């Protein structure tokens, strides 16, 4: 009972974003590392892929291959995505890459990338062992 086929993307981000930040913050598992990058209109796709490129070479210094493979594997997975959207959208291109496993011993490959309904403040970095979502938990909190 939706409205339009293409417009669906609009109504989606609505309940998709709110549930996203609510899910990520809940995401838990062994010692892993997630990825959270955003390409706002006040920046260039080269900047995001640039600041990440450096974080990669330094991530290989990690003692625990687990995290290293989580930070590097995610950076490369997303890096290939940004190269697809050479253009910088206003809603900011968000990207999520990580792997969380529950007590059941089942891993979960985090793969998400799309343009939300709200604009992105600016270039934001992600933290290890925790999802980085300020503009998300903020906006959704303010508006609703």
């Amino acid at each position: 009972m939706a409205d339009d086929p293409s417009a669906a993307d609009r109504n989606v981000e609505i309940w998709k974003i709110k549930k996203l930040i609510k899910s990520l913050e809940a995401a838990r598992g062994n010692g892993t590392s997630m990825i959270s990058l955003i390409i706002p209109p006040k920046d260039q796709i080269s900047r995001v892929a640039k600041m990440l490129a450096d974080e990669f070479g330094t991530a290989s210094n990690i003692k625990s291959r687990v995290n290293r493979l989580s930070v590097l594997g995610a950076i490369t997975s997303v890096q290939q995505r940004l190269k697809l959207y050479n253009k910088v959208p206003p809603n900011g291109l968000v990207v999520y890459c990580g792997t969380i496993v529950t007590e059941e011993g089942k891993e979960k490959k985090v793969n998400i990338d799309f343009e939300p309904f709200k604009p992105i403040n600016q270039f934001m970095y992600f933290c290890d062992n925790k999802f980085h979502t300020e503009a998300l938990t903020a906006l959704l909190s303010d508006l609703e």
